[PDB]
């Protein structure tokens, strides 16, 4: 299915740290992000997304539609600009963030009851699952 719709609750977290030293987050903020479950928000309707996603400590959002380059300053993350681009590869959401980071981005699924999230950066992956709430 295409159908990421819904309130994603983290259910595991594999390598969020190398990914975020990767990024170049700094030390603290990475501390505090690997401990933190996170909820996904994903409100989907058509090739339009509103993705929210939420902590006890830093919440964000970001919305695309499929398709349709979008520029993004990621604000609050590791502060660049990248040409950002999602499209469907079969049933697989890919997310390429085009600028300094080699292989930077994330490919998103549903399987079953639980949607994968694969977050990449240069020779790094990190690997979230999460379940509905
Ligand atoms: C569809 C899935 C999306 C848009 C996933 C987005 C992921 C984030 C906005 C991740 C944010 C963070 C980090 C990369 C590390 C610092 C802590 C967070 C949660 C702000």
């Amino acid at each position: 299915t295409r159908d990421q719709n819904g309130t994603w609750e983290m259910e595991s977290n594999e390598n969020f740290e190398g990914y975020m030293k990767a990024l170049d987050i700094d030390f603290a903020t990475r501390k505090i992000a690997v401990r933190l479950t996170q909820t996904l928000v994903i409100d989907q309707d058509g090739d339009n997304f509103k993705t929210k996603c939420t902590s006890t400590f830093r919440n964000y959002d970001v919305d695309f539609t499929v398709g349709v380059e979008f520029d993004e300053y990621t604000k609050s993350l590791d502060n660049r600009h990248v040409k950002a681009l999602v499209t469907w590869e079969g049933d697989v959401l890919v997310c390429v963030q085009k600028g300094e980071k080699e292989n930077r981005g994330w490919k998103k699924w549903i399987e079953g009851d639980k949607l994968y999230l694969e977050l990449t950066c240069g020779d790094q992956v990190c690997r979230q699952v999460f379940k509905k709430k």
